[PDB]
């Protein structure tokens, strides 16, 4: 069930990684390559790889693994001989689904919808997921202006050859900082690192800042709030300014808190504000919660922090919910089949998976623990701020979600070398960011254990 | 292995399926839903309902099951103990791939590489198999244009928000006809059915003529000659007016027979003409082999049948293949990492089924076999083509990638619909076509079960 604490054995990546990292760049490109992993000898939060170490790991995929390696719950679910069609009969789900399907739906997703979301669309990836979200999103701000009046003629004619009016000229405002994923639609709305965007054709869509806090919180209340208001005032000029260039914006998307750019976080009001700023405008606001989704904040949804009864029009998900998809309200429904669709949409055996996760998470209480281990967590972050601080700056977090930064993009490297080799796993985001990405079967121990070993690699440093 | 026939009980969809239907309306526009399956009783050939109606199918899933439903070799993996974590556990690929990944690979998607190919990187789908491609193919052009000059200060400025130098305004010039997928950089590229584009913001790209055919090809040799010479031309003027447009073509992408546009084919030689104007001009040459790759026309990939050594620069694949990705010449490698990545890169699981598919596909030699049943079927509709010309014409195929016309929108459905209801499942293409794509166990004895059923259903109409 959970190993007692990491082994290590070699220096990561050992002898045999890299000699199979050395066969794979044959093939490819193999540079981001970590290590070589051992899954079958990876058990809950512990890692293992080729080399027969053992990690503590607080990266967990980048933040796709619900809960942790080789759960018992999840080898019960392959070990049963009815579940052996799931495996090897993948469905074109849109046209052919199996006779299941509703029912695992409503034992999966559907017992976690966003409140006001009647409607979900499954996807197998995060970026699908949001360029979907984005379609969905164009066409109910052209039935808005339209309907219910049919496609005219020269609509029908220009949208087959790329052509204004079928194809309208019509936006996403996004954040600098954001993440949502690396498909040319996706790619437009991200705003993360040079090296993902350079080089390939984007789209003129409108970019607001995200707010970027001072720490300590308690020291900077007002001028955090000016910068939460100075932020939105932008948004909504943006908004303007695009409608007058004929470019009209026609969703807004953000994350609740920003990953990939950084670990940026915002207040509950700004989020609150920026809901009714979408409104107000007529666009849709799309919340992209395909990494703060499925609990590491405390929440099942990152967005019920907010305490809205109308959070948001569509929202998007997948890594920890091992399918992707989007829930949505009712309003946004396709007017027409074959407009959202593509193969495979999903696949059953992500759904059978995922609906044991939400069976474990509710019955061992694990939204309760992210909340709890978290607190500890970030906790013991502060402390080692207090007594590093020229190492450890702008603690951070909720939940599990945490993070921090160092003085530069040197340091932050050498942390986390230095803490794999000590057996612990940490992912960077941003230019200097350390973050954590736990499993939801990390529990106070591990935090405890985590925090032992940090303390020891800061006093040596 | 195999059912002896198809063996009906209700109309379909029946009750069950539309109980189902109505089901799953509530919560999406289930309005594309065929019907609802039983894929554990569904074997070979044969699909099984929920109303226990056995069809013989003829559209694998839009031609994405490639060994028939439920294979007794793939029953056996799932069946070993030692697999289950390759199916519980997935990992971030581009990262922390698993210790047998480059074995899989060479067990599987490196056993059947194209010409000239030496690198390959996996995709989950055909859509982001395209965008990466795509992407891939910009930064080479870029790389092209500057190397060895390193990333400019404007370029990495620009870039991150969404403005030229860093966004460049390349095009991919693609065809009339033409499906892609759908995501928003696909989706430019699409040009098959208005329903697919309408409402969607697009990429003014260059947009050329596919040949259309007249048949019989034996009656319109010169006529074909010249139709294809005329689309040849086409192309190449466009990518001279998109350079002087200073939106140059950076790749060109094309699928060997089209297959959502209409099963529109075109002649060997065309298709090598067509690589060898792209080379001419600069372009990459993409061949989207997500539908037609994985031996339903009698070899592997269907450019296969070209006769080049070097017969393009990138090659996607999906459906079939179980996992997406494409292949492509070394020179086009990433020169860094992180520029052509995401979470998964596919899925382990679906490489350890693919390997098995690829070794019966080889042990039971069903490339040869695809020929052989296909030039059962192609016969036995040239004969029903004879006998009922006021139904049937343009019959034309490539191995067991068959299709026919009927005389309008209509016919083609209820001909669908009836066929559906006597035991066989078609899919449509285009307009008015009528497209078939069987499994690999497809054999010419289920080619006469359906041309038996068709003829009685002719000879009613
Ligand atoms: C908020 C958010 N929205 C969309 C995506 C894209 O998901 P997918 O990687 O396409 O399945 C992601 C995927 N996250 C990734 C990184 C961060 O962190 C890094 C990885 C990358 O593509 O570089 C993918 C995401 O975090
Ligand atoms: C040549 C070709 N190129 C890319 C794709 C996209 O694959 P995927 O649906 O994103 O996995 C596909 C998938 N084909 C589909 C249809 C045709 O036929 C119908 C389905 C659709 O999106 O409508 C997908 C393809 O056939
Ligand atoms: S774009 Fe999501 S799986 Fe391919």
């Amino acid at each position: 069930f959970d190993y007692d604490g990491p082994l290590m054995k070699t220096e990561v990546p050992g002898p045999r990684s890299r000699e199979l990292m050395k066969q794979l760049n044959i093939i490819q490109n193999a540079e981001a390559v970590h290590f070589f992993c051992n899954y079958e000898e990876s058990r809950g939060n512990y890692l293992v790889d080729v080399d027969g170490n053992r990690m503590l790991d607080l990266y967990s995929q980048i933040s796709s693994i619900p809960i942790g390696y080789s759960h018992p719950a999840l080898v019960k679910l392959v070990q049963q001989p009815q579940n052996v069609s799931t495996f090897i009969n993948r469905p074109a789900l849109g046209i052919l689904p199996p006779e299941n399907f509703v029912e695992k739906l409503r034992e999966s997703l559907l017992s976690v919808a966003p409140k006001g979301m009647s409607q979900l669309i499954t996807m197998a990836c995060g970026s699908c997921s949001n360029e979907n979200a984005f379609k969905t999103i164009f066409m109910w701000y052209r039935s808005k202006e339209r309907g219910e009046s049919a496609f005219s003629k020269e609509e029908l004619e220009t949208c087959m050859i790329n052509q204004a009016p079928g194809c309208p000229d019509y936006s996403i405002l996004s954040f600098m900082g954001a993440f949502h994923g690396r498909t040319m639609g996706c790619l437009a709305t991200t705003h993360s690192k040079a090296i993902h965007k350079i080089d390939i054709p984007s789209f003129d869509w409108p970019i607001a800042p995200f707010p970027r806090l001072k720490y300590p919180l308690e020291e900077f209340v007002k001028e955090n709030q000016q910068e939460e208001a100075r932020c939105l005032e932008e948004v909504e000029d943006l908004i303007v300014k695009y409608r007058k260039k004929k470019k009209t914006v026609a969703g807004i998307i953000v994350e609740p808190i920003q990953s990939e750019g950084g670990d940026n976080h915002a207040s509950d009001d700004f989020f609150r504000k920026l809901r009714d700023i979408s409104r107000k405008h007529g666009c849709a606001f799309l919340v992209d919660e395909v990494q703060t989704g499925g609990g590491s904040t405390g929440k099942f949804w990152a967005h019920e922090h907010w305490g809205l009864d109308d959070p948001a029009d569509v929202m998007t998900f997948s890594k920890k919910m091992m399918t992707g998809g989007f829930f949505h309200k009712e309003e946004f429904r396709p007017n027409a089949p074959y407009r959202i669709f593509n193969t495979w949409l999903g696949d059953p055996s992500k759904n059978l998976l995922l609906a044991e996760v939400i069976n474990i998470i509710k019955r061992e209480d694990l939204l309760s623990n992210a909340a709890h281990a978290g607190k500890v967590l970030l906790t013991g972050l502060l402390d080692l701020q207090a007594r590093y601080p020229q190492f450890i700056s702008r603690v951070r977090g909720r939940g599990t979600f945490c993070s921090f930064d160092t003085p530069d993009e040197s340091i932050r490297n050498k942390l986390i070398s230095i803490a794999r080799n000590k057996g612990v796993m940490l992912g960077g985001c941003g230019d200097k960011s350390i973050r954590f990405r736990p499993t939801l079967v990390f529990r106070d121990h591990h935090a405890h254990l985590f925090l032992n070993i940090f303390s020891d690699i800061l006093a040596d440093f």
